[PDB]
Parts: C-alpha cells; structure tokens; sequence
C-alpha cells in the first residue's frame, strides 16, 4: 500500500564506482533515496551524491570496511534516508588463486565480502525494516557460478556460496523480504585485462556483446517491480554461462 | 532502431488469461501484436478490435498448434510485418500418470509445448531480416524447477521446453535471444473455487500469486535488456522454492 | 542375482552387450533385446546358456509398439526386476534443418519406449520383489550444447524422466541412469577429456550392479565420461 | 591394487566414518583412521583391524588448526595417502536472524577449508606414477536446499561446489567425487523415534545401510572414468516433493 520509490530507501555496497555507481545513479534518477556505501572511494561517492542532490534526487554517502565491523552500516544509512528497504550487495574482491597455491588469508577475504557481509546486512535490513514494509535484497554475483571452472578458486567458491545463499536467504526471509541476484559477465575490463583482452573476450561470448551499464539498474528495478519473484538470478552476461565449445568437441 | 513500433509480436494462445494479459500490455506499449488463437476466435477479434480502435496495430491469426503450424508466422507477418518477438504461451494441461499413460495425449502435450515452439522460433528466424535482432519468450511452468511425478507427460513436455530454451538460445545466438517465464498459480483452475485458490496461494513462500501485469512487464524486460539469453523467471510466489516436504515436517 | 531377471534393450552389441555379459557372469538371468543384431544376440545367449546361465533373445522395433516386449522376456526368464534402457538412435540434426520424422524416432527410442517398458515392468513386478531401471543416457545432458538438436532434447527428456519416474515408482522400483562419454568411435578427442581417458566397457556392468546392490539410490545418474561433462575451457576462457 | 592404496578417513572413529574405515580395511586397503576426541574408539578399531591381519593406524589432529602435518602423519605410518575420505563433520543449528559467525566459521573450516587443504596436501605428496581419489562426504540437502541449519548448509553446499572445481583442478591424476548421506543415524539432537518417522517419510521409506558407504567409496575407486560427481545415499530424500502448496 506504499511501495512508491520515494518510500524505498536503497543501500548499495561499493556504490561509488563502475557497476555499483551505475546502479546508484539509475535508482536515484528514478526517485529512490540512495545510500552510497564506499570505503576507499569516498571522494567519488561524495561527488556522485552531490550531483544527485543538486539534480533534485536524494542521496548520501556511508563509509565502512566490509571486512571489519559492518554492524552499524545499515543504521548509518537509515539515519540519513530512512529504513533500508532495498539492499544491493555489490561490493566485491576479485583476486586470483589456485588449488596447490591456496593462501587462506585471501580465501577468508573473498568469503567475508561476498558471503558473510551480504548475509549480515540482509539480516540487519530485515531487523530494522518496519513490519508493514516489504523488502528486497539483490546480490551481485558472477555468471561463473552457472558455469563452474577451476580458475580463481576461492573467489569462485565465495560467489557460488552467495548464489546458494540467495536461495536459502529467500526461503528464510519470505514472505516479507525477497532475495534475488544479478550475475554479471564481462562488463568492464578487470585490472588484469588490457582493452584488447576485454574486446576479444566479448567477441567470444554467444551474444558477442557485453552487458550495458543501464541493464544493471533496470534489473534491480525489474526485481523491485514484480513481487512474485524471489530466490532467482539474471545473468547479464552476453550468454557467457551458456558457452559450450570445449576442446573435446 | 529497436523502437517498439518496429517490433511485431506473435503471441500464441493470446485471446485469454495470461496470453491476453501479455497481448494487451504489449499493444498498450506500442508493439504491433498478432493474436493467435484456436477455439477463442471471437475473444481474439474483440481484443484486436479494441486495440485498433485505440490507434494500435493488432490482428488475429488462427492455427491448431497440434497440427501443421508452418504457415502461422507468415499469417502474422503478412499483417503486421516480420515477427521480431515470439511468445510461446499456448498450452494444453491434461492430467496423466505413470501406470495408465495414453500416448495420444502425450503426443499432444509435446506437440503444443515442444514441437510448435521450436518450429515457430525457426520460422521467426528465417523471416526476420538479418539486421534485426529477435526474442523468443517461452511460457513454461514453475514445476520444471521443482520436479514431481504429477501430470506426467505434461511435465516432461514442459521440462523439454525449458531444455530447448537453453539449446535454442545457443543455436540462435547472437541474433535471436530465447528466454522463458515459469508461471506459478496465477488464476484458479477447474474445480478450484476462489477460496481453494486462495488457500493454495497462502501456502506459497511469498503467500501471493503473480499478478497478470507481471507477465507483460517480464516480456518487455527481456526485450529491453539485450545481454539476457537462455534464462527463465519464475513468476510463482516462490512455489519452486517450497521445501517443507513430509520428511522434514 | 538369479532372483533378478534382466531386460537389456539393444543388448547385442557394444555397451549393451558388455552389460549383458557382465550381469550374466554374475548370475542374473538376462533377456537380450535386439532388432537388427539378431544373430549376434543369439550367439551371446548361446554362450550364456552353455555356461550355465539363463539367457534369451527378444525382438522388437522400439520405434513402434513395444507393449508386449517385457512379457516376451518375462515369459522366458521370469518377471523382470532390472530394466536397462540402452537402445539408442544417434542422428545429427540442427535448428534450421529440422526433420520431424527423425525427431519422432529419437523421442520414441529414448523417451516413449523407456517409459512404457518401465510402466510394464511395474505392472508385472511381483508384490514381494523390488526393481531397478537403469536408463543409458549421454554425458551431454549435463553440459547442454546446440549440436544434435532433437537427439539432445530426447536424451535430456530421458534424464528428466529418470527423476520423475523415480518419484512415481518409489518405493518399489528405483530409477537411475548412466551418462556415457566417448566409449567407442576418437583417440585425439580422449586426450582432451579432463581425465584424458575414455570410460572402459567393464565400468558399465559394474555401475549397473552398483545401483542394484545399494538400495538407497534412486533418481540419480553416473557419467562414465572421463570428465567430459565438466569440460570448461570455452572460447571466452582461452 | 587395494594393497597399494592407503586411505585417510577423517572422523573415522565412529558411526559412518567407522563404517567406511572398517569396510575398506576388511577389503585390503591400508587405513589411516583420523580422529580428534574419539581416540579410544579409534585405537580400538585399528587394533581389531591389525589383530585381524589388516593394516590400520590412528592419526590425531584438530581439523580447525594446523592440518599441514596430517597427511604426513598418515603416510609416515601406512604409506603415501592415495584415497582421502573427507568425512569429518560438525552439524550444529543456526538460522538467519540470529547468526553467530564463530559457529559459521567452524562449519566452513571442517567442511570446506580442511577438505580442500587435505586434498591439496595429498596431491603434493602423491608420487606422480600413482593416481588418486578424494571422496567428500557431504549431505543430501545440497540437492534440496531449505533455510534450516543455515551456515551448516552453506558450508556443505560449498563442499559440493568444491567437488566440481577440485575435480577440474586436480584432473587427470586425482579424481574428486562425493557421497551425500540422507538419514543414516540419528543426530545429537534427533530422537530415535523421530529418526524412524523421518525414514518412513522418505520416497524409498528406508535409510541407507552402513555398508553402502564403503561400497560407494570402493565403487568410485574401481571405476576410473568418474570425477566431479556425487551419489546421494538418502532413500530418495532429495527427491521429496509434496509440499503444502501442492498437498
Ligand atoms: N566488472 C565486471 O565485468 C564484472 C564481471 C563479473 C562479476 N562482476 C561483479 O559485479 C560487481 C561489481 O563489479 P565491479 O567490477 O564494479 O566491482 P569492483 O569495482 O571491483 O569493487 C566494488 C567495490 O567493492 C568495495 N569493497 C571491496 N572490499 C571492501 C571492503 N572490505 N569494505 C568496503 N567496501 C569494499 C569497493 O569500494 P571502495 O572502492 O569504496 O572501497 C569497490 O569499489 C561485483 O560484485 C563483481 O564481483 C563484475
Ligand atoms: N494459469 C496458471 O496458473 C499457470 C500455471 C502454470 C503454468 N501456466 C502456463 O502459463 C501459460 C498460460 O496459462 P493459461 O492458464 O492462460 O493457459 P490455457 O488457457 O490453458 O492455454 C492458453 C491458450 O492455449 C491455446 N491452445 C491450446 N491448445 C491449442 C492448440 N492445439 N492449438 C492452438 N492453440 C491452442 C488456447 O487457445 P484458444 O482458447 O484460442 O483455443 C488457450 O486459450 C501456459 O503456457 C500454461 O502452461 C499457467
Ligand atoms: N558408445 C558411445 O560412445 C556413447 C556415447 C554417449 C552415449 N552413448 C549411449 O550409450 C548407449 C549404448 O551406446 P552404443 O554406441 O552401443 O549405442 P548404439 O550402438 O547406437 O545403439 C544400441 C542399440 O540400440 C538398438 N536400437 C536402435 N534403434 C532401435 C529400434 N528402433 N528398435 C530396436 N532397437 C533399436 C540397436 O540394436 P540392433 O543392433 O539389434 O538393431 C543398437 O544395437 C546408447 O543409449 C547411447 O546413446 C554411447
Ligand atoms: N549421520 C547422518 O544421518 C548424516 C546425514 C547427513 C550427512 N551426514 C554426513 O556424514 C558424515 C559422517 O556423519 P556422522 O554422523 O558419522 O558424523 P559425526 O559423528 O557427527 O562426526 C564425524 C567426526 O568428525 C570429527 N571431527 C569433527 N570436527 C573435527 C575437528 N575440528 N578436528 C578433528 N576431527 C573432527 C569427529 O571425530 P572425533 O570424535 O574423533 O573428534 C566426529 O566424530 C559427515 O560428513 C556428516 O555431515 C550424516
């Protein structure tokens, strides 16, 4: 009876750059109050918020280390824009490791950022969201959870766990809070990818095209706008998870 | 120019219930729409009349989808232009079970749910000019994500449509994308009084049925976000995620 | 084992033959179904019977009416308690060159016939005996690709039916499956499998007996495929 | 040959782990019985094995601490480990809304971190002219997800995910497969009468028998084309389907 965007405060983790920024600015331009979470990118976050507010939107910046104490984060956000109703678990760490050379410190960091904190923030959002309001969690995962391979060993396991948690969180938080996910494919070159590498990779996707940045915010809004959807994921990935031509064929 | 006026739609079984809801959403958004029907000709003509009298572009085409369908796409494209968006909505839903399988009904289930969607998709591909991308949306059933032994041949035929959603997406990439909607309980069934439908809905994880507007919104969501192929959204109130089975109650 | 009569479809050559001869050496009565390989089936049955077993040959075109086949077998070796749906048709087609006659044949041999034979087995199974169906599918149903379009759809449906048959036929009959990889033509392909080795014929009979001997297993599949369904280095990864 | 395939079974002193150890040892495998608390049960099992002419030893280690000497302990006594059964488990309840990360961490340490580390150490110490096998003992619930036992389930689901990616990483020389038990023996919190009612509600209406577990490890060992896969010894539990929205 009150799901208008002005009454749906959003918290986007790692929201000051790249895909997180694209989600923040999409939601803010559609009338959602947005809390831009960041850690290192505070300058960028404040600039985004100032631009939104000067344009007549409603945005704030909140700062927290997602590998430390995140127990005040939802409250820092709700103190500024009201009880968080839509949580986008976007923040990420994407470091390579391999079976045979596993460093468990890096392992722990992947699981902290991609699994522990998203679950904790979902819990905290649920606890603080008034009972007459429904909520939504959107987890940002990775297309590779739908096409497992042995590279990026601990990273992959932590993102796969976030996809597993999307189902079990959805079951646990139903009916009042829905939990869905986005699995990006090659969207913006990683730190290890030259432009040639990103382009060659995109040309090898089944759709031969990268997800465009507007598709991410549109998908969050799609999940918000269709209340029968929970426990589900859209891969914005150019078909990557459906790639199939292996050397044995 | 992917403007909706340049995206003719064919909806099979589009004169009633979910198919009608999809037709009317798309036409209200500026898509030219071909309403396929079989027994519901009067209903389909009334819909198309209302759309055309409103300044839209609609027509009605007839075919028994258990027989020859190889002229159906052309019936539509002769009226509204090359079909660019195919919604395989038509369905037959008749109970059978292991122990008393009648292969005549089995054949009808696979005709409507598998042979026809595949043939129409290929016919759409052959007639759609190479400089236009296309979309197929298959309407399946939440149960393909939570297999059970009821409605035996119906279920196998719908599961096959979900399988074909993936291999069609792989075959028709990059130019044509193939996605799916898996409905849950949307409207009461035969021998289901509204009280009965409500009691079943209350046992869904989200305790709410998909509403008809969600179907058109989902079709348009697939149309507008070009990185999605081979995927399905269950508009089902969480039904495929139900988990309280007798072994754990 | 002599209490467990077996029907193996397409049992006269290659993988079916290897399953037949394994089970026969372990004391299972076996009915060898075949169509074109009648002389080979009779030769296998003769060796089994000469060596003290109990084998027969039954004939049927599995693209047509198969409703007498289980009884043809049970008339000779007793009510069937182990059904191996091994027979297969493997012809190439693709979207955009679809021949529906071939499509119908793939679905007849891989889906309609396995289900009907399972249905007949269930109706004939004595009350005091449990049963097992083993469907022979294909590793590709665990790594979908668009090649061999109607063949793949029909094998995927057999895998779907393995689950729903298992649900429908419990507790009396368990329904499991084997997903073969490249067993017989090749040599270069195998080196590209993750295990760099092909499944060997003894593994198939060992797997059928494994399913028989462990009664808590239903609705499940083993891929004897050298890891083929786990292949992952696709063009976007290289 | 099984005489040339030394086995390490984590948590092998009781219940399912004991069933696996005794099945393998009685079939000619040298068996390193790992335990932590159940040292008396462990030494007893191995002594009965040895007295019977088998070849068993007991290695002790806390799987949540330094496990980097455990494979060495085993292989010092019975030769380089060729078959690792990651069976050790912790099964404690939590749920969304009251999650304590200390328990969460233990679930992931015993079900994911340690199985992966031990597999890593096995591959390091296995002579290159020998192939190997890892069998992860998981849980049928990874094939029928539900929101109960939240951190436990996530950690078991991770072990199932790792079964695929370890299989891809360690191929061709080492295979990685899994067993997903259903209701086998009542838990520290489940009454026998409740365990029986649960079994009566399984699709097959019977629990796995303890011999099925060792038979399954031996099945994986004897059939060299199998990797990255799991058998659920669960009486059909993961296939149960009649929920209140249908029933
Ligand atoms: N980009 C792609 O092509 C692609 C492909 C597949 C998957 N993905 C997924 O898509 C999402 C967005 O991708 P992206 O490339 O935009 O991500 P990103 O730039 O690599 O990182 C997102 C943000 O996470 C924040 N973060 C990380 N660790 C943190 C910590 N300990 N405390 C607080 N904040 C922390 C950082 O914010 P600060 O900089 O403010 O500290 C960082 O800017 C991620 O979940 C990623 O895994 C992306
Ligand atoms: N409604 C639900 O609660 C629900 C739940 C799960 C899945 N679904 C799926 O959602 C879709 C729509 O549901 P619905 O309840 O609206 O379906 P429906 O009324 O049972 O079927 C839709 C239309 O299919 C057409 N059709 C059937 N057989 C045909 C044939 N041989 N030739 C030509 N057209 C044929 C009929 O058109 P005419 O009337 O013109 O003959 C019918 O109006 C279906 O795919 C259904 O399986 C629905
Ligand atoms: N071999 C492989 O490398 C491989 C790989 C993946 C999957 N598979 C699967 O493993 C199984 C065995 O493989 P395979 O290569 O040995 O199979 P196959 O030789 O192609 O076929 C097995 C038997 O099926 C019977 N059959 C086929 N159509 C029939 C019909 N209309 N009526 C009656 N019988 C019919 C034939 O019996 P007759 O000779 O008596 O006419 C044939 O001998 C099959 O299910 C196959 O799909 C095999
Ligand atoms: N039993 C069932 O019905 C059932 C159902 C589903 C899944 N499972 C799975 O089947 C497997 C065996 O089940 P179970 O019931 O026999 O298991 P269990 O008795 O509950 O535990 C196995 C053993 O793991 C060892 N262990 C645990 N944490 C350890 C640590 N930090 N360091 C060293 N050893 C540690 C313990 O050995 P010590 O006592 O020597 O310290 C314990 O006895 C497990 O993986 C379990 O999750 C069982």
């Amino acid at each position: 009876e009150a799901r208008m965007v002005a009454n749906c405060p959003v918290l986007v983790t790692g929201g000051a750059r790249r895909i997180g920024k694209a989600i923040v600015e999409d939601l803010a331009s559609h009338g959602f109050p947005v809390a831009i979470h960041c850690n290192r990118s505070l300058d960028e976050g404040e600039a985004i918020a100032n631009r939104i507010n000067d344009s007549g939107g409603n945005a704030c910046v909140v700062q927290a280390d997602l590998e430390g104490d995140v127990r005040g984060l939802v409250k820092q956000a709700s103190d500024r824009i009201g009880p968080i109703r839509l949580l986008v678990n976007n923040a990420s760490l994407f470091q390579e490791d391999k079976v045979g050379a596993l460093d468990m410190a890096l392992w722990d960091r992947h699981f902290a950022v991609h699994l522990k904190t998203p679950v904790i923030l979902a819990e905290d959002m649920r606890k603080a969201l008034p009972e007459d309001q429904d909520g939504l969690v959107v987890n940002i995962i990775d297309q590779r959870v739908w096409k497992l391979n042995p590279q990026f060993f601990s990273y992959t396991l932590s993102k796969s766990a976030l996809w597993n948690a999307t189902r079990t969180l959805a079951q646990a938080l139903a009916p009042r809070i829905r939990v869905n996910a986005i699995a990006p494919g090659p969207t913006l070159p990683s730190e290890r990818q030259r432009p040639e590498d990103f382009e060659r990779q995109v040309s090898k996707l089944p759709l031969q095209r990268a997800p465009e940045l507007p598709e991410f915010g549109r998908t969050v809004r799609y999940f918000w706008e269709n209340r029968s959807i929970t426990g589900q994921m859209i891969a914005l990935d150019g078909g990557q998870h459906l790639a199939w031509e292996t050397p044995d064929i």
